[PDB]
């Protein structure tokens, strides 16, 4: 195997094997690192400054990078495992026009992260 490269995933609705409407708003594929023993995944959401926060199996997210001009962040988090799926929560802020009407959203959310990434990769 290898202890660093992209991996495939999804997010459901929390505790459902459903799409979440959270989903669109990651970025397709997450990098993952292996690192000090311990196993790490780097998630790109786009809508970045609707997203005011994030964890992931009860860790805040890093964040490591952003693109200001594409709205988007890139946040490391530590994992369990690199397959299979892990809650995280996810909170929401927007205030702006939705064509052209002003919209108002504020929300925190559980979610379920599904990973899909090797299987030969450990802790
Ligand atoms: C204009 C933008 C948005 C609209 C109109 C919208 C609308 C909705 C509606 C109607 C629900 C169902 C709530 C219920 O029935 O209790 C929902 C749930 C949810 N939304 Fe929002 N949403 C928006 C943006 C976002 C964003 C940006 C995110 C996260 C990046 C998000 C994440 C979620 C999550 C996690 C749920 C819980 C159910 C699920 O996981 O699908 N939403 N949203
Ligand atoms: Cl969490
Ligand atoms: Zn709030
Ligand atoms: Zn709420």
């Amino acid at each position: 195997g290898s202890d660093s490269g992209t991996l495939n995933y999804e997010v459901y609705k929390y505790n459902t094997n459903d799409t979440s409407i959270a989903n669109d708003y990651f970025n397709k594929p997450a990098k993952y690192i292996k690192k000090n023993g311990k196993l790490y995944v780097q998630i790109t959401v786009n809508h970045s400054h609707w997203i005011t926060g994030m964890s992931i199996e009860g860790h805040k997210e890093n964040i490591i990078s952003k693109n200001t001009a594409k709205d988007e962040r890139t946040s490391e988090f530590e994992v369990s495992k690199l397959n299979g799926k892990i809650d995280g929560k996810i909170d929401v802020y927007i205030d702006e026009k939705v064509n052209g009407k002003p919209f108002k959203y504020d929300h925190h959310y559980n979610i379920t992260y599904k990973f899909n990434g090797p299987t030969d990769v450990a802790g």
